């Protein structure tokens, strides 16, 4: 794939992750971007996380279809920068 | 392995992942189900984690055997929606 | 590499995560060998962590030495059992 | 790549990451140094995490400068003691 087709979906995967936490979990939309990041990457800290049913099936969605599409991203923008 | 056989060994997974959370720690159904995503993606928040031996055995033995299988599943998963 | 020398690279990562984990930071046996399993798998719940600046030091060399350790063992168990 | 470059790409990441935290969050020098490999690496215990708006952000830009850089440095490590 194009890099800047992977780039065009990794940014769906972040409007989609940050727009859902915000709505469903209460969240500003500043945590909730901070929050999506650090899930998609896989760091977790979990000093944010989902606390309702509909959160935690929402965060799944999320985990199986940003986790990936972020580890292509990564790799792809390595290849650009070094 | 074709895509629909990764398919089948990760749902296993995440049965046994599942209801052994829900059993051996005492979790909801739901919890355990969000427990064992987060789990086998590496996310680990630890919103929830095992408190007792017997879940924290149980726990290496999910780790070992489906944060594989998931990275698999989410690998093929990428080629059938990109 | 041989998928069993690669078995025993890996169990000298956890005797050396877990008996680490335990005189350092002063935790059990089997929470060490558990702790120790959750931060080379990354998945890193945060339940147990080091608090002291020579945990810390010995944490990061752990992370360096089997994180990559343990993807691969995770990679060549896959080939046996599938 | 070169292994001895991307042994400078991580450590210039290293040292990007650690005085971001310290300056940012105003944990210590150690800390910094600690949370930044628990970073890259994906493991987020979450026992040190950015509380400010201006951390979270610092922190997105290493989480996607970091995590590849991190991951192709620790394969190529393993080729050099393996
Ligand atoms: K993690
Ligand atoms: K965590
Ligand atoms: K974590
Ligand atoms: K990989
Ligand atoms: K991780």
């Amino acid at each position: 794939v194009p890099a800047t087709r992977i780039l065009l979906l990794v940014l769906a995967v972040i409007i989609y992750g940050t727009a859902g936490f915000h709505f469903i979990e209460g969240e500003s939309w500043t945590v909730s971007l901070y929050w999506t990041f650090v899930t998609i990457a896989t760091v977790g800290y979990g000093d944010y996380s989902p606390s309702t049913p509909l959160g935690m099936y929402f965060t799944v969605t999320l985990i199986v279809l940003g986790i990936g599409t972020f580890a292509v991203a990564v790799e792809r923008l390595l290849e650009f920068l070094i």
